[PDB]
């Protein structure tokens, strides 16, 4: 039982989708940007992944631009605040599954927390190897 909070528009995000494919479950796809984690299931999956809340802002998007967040002038809780309410600073994809959370950047992240080996070599869109026919992480 796998989710991932996937962006389209994301080549980290496709590739993360991509190899939990390749290890031979389909996971359930929430398309964070239009169906966004509530506030409490926002602050487990921080606490899971083990991250600071500031680790998972997205830059370069407009409310981070705006809203001003490369400042240190916000509580952890304001953050979470702000994801709540502008989806697209949340960074992307997180992916949970039994054995843990993981913000998957870069993408190969995603084979720590996956159960089942990737079944045949991946290679990533832009041709980067990451495992072989052999299952070696390159
Ligand atoms: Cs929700
Ligand atoms: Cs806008
Ligand atoms: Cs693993
Ligand atoms: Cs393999
Ligand atoms: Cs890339």
């Amino acid at each position: 039982n796998i989710t991932i909070y996937h962006n389209p528009a994301c080549g980290t995000s496709r590739n993360t989708l991509e190899m939990i494919r390749n290890s031979g479950t389909e996971p359930t796809i929430i398309l964070y940007l239009e169906n966004p984690p509530s506030r409490d299931e926002l602050v487990k999956l921080i606490a899971d992944m083990g991250i600071s809340v500031r680790a998972l802002l997205a830059k370069n998007v407009e409310p981070y631009e705006q809203l001003g967040l490369a400042e240190d002038k916000f509580t952890d809780d304001q953050l979470i605040d702000f994801m709540l309410q502008h989806p697209i600073l949340i960074n992307r994809p997180i992916v949970v599954t039994p054995l843990g959370t993981r913000l998957c950047r870069p993408s190969e992240v995603v084979l720590d927390i996956l159960q089942d080996a990737q079944k045949g070599a991946f290679t990533k869109e832009d041709g980067e190897k990451v495992v072989d026919e052999a299952g070696k992480r390159l």
